[PDB]
C-alpha cells in the first residue's frame, strides 16, 4: 500500500448533483466535471465501484433535513464500496489498495457530506469503513452498510437477546431484510414474525421469519400473539405498541414515535461491519438485492424513481460507477 502517484488521482470526475431541493425527477442532474473532494487527515479517498440508494437520499434531496444539511450543491449517495487510493496522515486502519465499504455519513441528518458516493471518487472517514469481505462482490457490499447497521442498532436498542421473540414491520425492504436475518442468526431470537404484501411472504421465510404476515389480508396488532420486541421499519408505531408484551421494547426508524416506542437515527460505524464480518463470510447473513439491481450509472434517476415507489425488495444498487 505505497501512496498512489499524485498525478494519478484526478481533481474532477463524473457525478450526479442537485443544486436545489426537490423531487429527484426534477432536480438530479448528471455533471461530467464535478470536483473530487480533498480528504481530511482522518479520511481516505475511495475509487467508487458501486453505491446503494437509501430513502434518506431522496428525503434529504426534498429538503426535509435542510436545517442541519451541508451546503448545496449536493452529490448524493451514502453507501459505498470501492478501493482506497489515498490515505490521510492520521489514518492507521487502511492502506492504498484496500477494498472497503461503508456508509459515508456518521450522523445521517447532521452535516452529511457534500460529496457523496454517486461519483467516481469520494472521501470517507476511516471510522465509517470496514474491509470488504472477500466473498462479497462490490455490488453486494455496497448494498449493506446503512441498512445492516440500522437493523443491528435498532435490535441492540430493543435489547434483543437469545430466546426472545420479535416482530418486524416492513420485512421485505432494504432494512427489514436485515432485521429478519440479524434477529434470527446474530441475536438468537426464538421466533421472528414479519409483515409484507402477498407475493413477498416466501422471501421473508427464506431470510429467517418463522411467521410471515400479509398486511394486505390481516392486521398484526389484532393477533393475540404479542412480542418481546417490535421493530417498526414502516412508520406505524400507533399499531406497533399494541403488539408488544408488557415490559418489552418497541423501536422505530420512521417517526414520530408514539410512546412507549422510541425513534432513533443510526450512527454509521465501520466497527459494526467488522463485528458482522464472520456472518457475512459464512453466508449466515446475506446481501439482498432487488431484481432490478444493478442500475448503470447512466440510470440513477430511474433507480431513484423505483426506490421512491416504496416497493423495493432489498437493495437498489448502482454499478458500474
Ligand atoms: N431512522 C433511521 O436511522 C433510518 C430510517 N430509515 C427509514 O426507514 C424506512 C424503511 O427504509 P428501507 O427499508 O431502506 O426502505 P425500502 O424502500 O427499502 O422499503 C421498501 C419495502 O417497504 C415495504 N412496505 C411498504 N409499506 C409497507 C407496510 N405498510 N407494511 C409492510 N411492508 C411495507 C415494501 O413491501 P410491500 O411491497 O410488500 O409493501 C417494500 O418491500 C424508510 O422510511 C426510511 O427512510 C431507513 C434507514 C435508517
Ligand atoms: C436515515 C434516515 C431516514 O431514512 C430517515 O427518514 C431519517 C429518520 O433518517
Amino acid at each position: 500500500g505505497a501512496a498512489a502517484p499524485s498525478e494519478s488521482i484526478p481533481s474532477v470526475n463524473k457525478a450526479w448533483v442537485y443544486s436545489e431541493y426537490g423531487k429527484t425527477s426534477d432536480v438530479l442532474k448528471f455533471d461530467p466535471s464535478v470536483a473530487v473532494p480533498e480528504i481530511k487527515e482522518d479520511q481516505v479517498l475511495i475509487k467508487v465501484v458501486a453505491a446503494s440508494l437509501n430513502p434518506v437520499d431522496f428525503k434529504r434531496a426534498l429538503g426535509y433535513f435542510k436545517d442541519t444539511d451541508s451546503p448545496l450543491p449536493t452529490i448524493p449517495g451514502y453507501d459505498v464500496a470501492g478501493v482506497v487510493v489515498k490515505v490521510g496522515s492520521q489514518v492507521t486502519k487502511f492502506k492504498v489498495g484496500d477494498e472497503v465499504y461503508g456508509d459515508l455519513n456518521e450522523t445521517a441528518l447532521v452535516n452529511p457530506t457534500r460529496f457523496g458516493s454517486l461519483a467516481e471518487y469520494t472521501a470517507a472517514d476511516e471510522r465509517v469503513l470496514a474491509h470488504k469481505p472477500k466473498n462479497l462482490s462490490f455490488i453486494e457490499a455496497a448494498s449493506l452498510p446503512l441498512a445492516i447497521e440500522t437493523a443491528h442498532e435498532g435490535l441492540e436498542r430493543a435489547e434483543l437477546s437469545a430466546g426472545k421473540s420479535v416482530l418486524v414491520l416492513g420485512g421485505a425492504g432494504g432494512v427489514g431484510t436485515h432485521i429478519i436475518q440479524l434477529a434470527k442468526h446474530v441475536f438468537g431470537a426464538s421466533k421472528v414474525a414479519a409483515t409484507a404484501s402477498t407475493k413477498k411472504l416466501d422471501l421473508l421465510r427464506t431470510l429467517g421469519a418463522d411467521l410471515a404476515i400479509d398486511y394486505t389480508k390481516e392486521n398484526f396488532e389484532d393477533l393475540p400473539e404479542k412480542f418481546d420486541v417490535v421493530y417498526d421499519a414502516v412508520g406505524e408505531t400507533d399499531k406497533a405498541v399494541k403488539a408488544v408484551k408488557e415490559g418489552g421494547k418497541v423501536v422505530t426508524i420512521v417517526g414520530p414515535a408514539t410512546p412507549p416506542a422510541i425513534l432513533f437515527v443510526l450512527t454509521s460505524k465501520g466497527s459494526v461491519l467488522e463485528k458482522l464480518k464472520p456472518y457475512l463470510e459464512s453466508g449466515k447473513v446475506k446481501p439482498v438485492l432487488d431484481p432490478t439491481s444493478p442500475y448503470p450509472f447512466t440510470k440513477v434517476v430511474e433507480a431513484f424513481g423505483y426506490l421512491e415507489s416504496s416497493r423495493a425488495t432489498g437493495k437498489v444498487v448502482v454499478y458500474p460507477i
